[PDB]
DNA sequence: AATAAGCGGAAGTGGG
DNA sequence: TCCCACTTCCGCTTA
C-alpha cells in the first residue's frame, strides 16, 4: 500500500490535483495545500487506501505530523507549507 | 463569535 | 508477540 509521502509526492509529480497541492520551490521540496480545496484531495487518500471513513485534511495532517521525526516530511513556518526530505525527492 | 490552521496523546486497524 | 504505517477520536491553542 502507498505511503502517504509517495502519495503526494506522486500527485505533485504528475500535476492531477492541480488546484489543491502545489510546488513552492521544487528544488527544496517544499510544497503546499490549497486552503480551499485540501479536502477534496484528502477525499482521495482515503479512497486510495480503502479507509473506513470519509479521510479529512485533518486526520491527513495528523499522519503528516508523524514524519517529523524520522524526517520524511516537515512542516514549514508558512501556511499550509511542508518540505520533502533530499531522501524522498531522490528516490 | 465564526472560521481556520496547527498540535499531539491515546487508542484502534492493517499487514506483516 | 510486537512493530508498521497510519487512522480515528478528542481536547487544546493561536490567529
Ligand atoms: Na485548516
Amino acid at each position: 500500500k502507498i505511503r502517504l509521502y509517495q502519495f503526494l509526492l506522486d500527485l505533485l509529480r504528475s500535476g492531477d490535483m492541480k488546484d489543491s497541492i502545489w510546488w513552492v520551490d521544487k528544488d527544496k521540496g517544499t510544497f503546499q495545500f490549497s486552503s480551499k480545496h485540501k479536502e477534496a484531495l484528502a477525499h482521495r487518500w482515503g479512497i486510495q487506501k480503502g479507509n473506513r471513513k470519509k479521510m479529512t485534511y485533518q486526520k491527513m495532517a495528523r499522519a503528516l505530523r508523524n514524519y517529523g521525526k524520522t524526517g520524511e516530511v516537515k512542516k514549514v513556518k508558512k501556511k499550509l507549507t511542508y518540505q520533502f526530505s533530499g531522501e524522498v525527492l531522490g528516490r
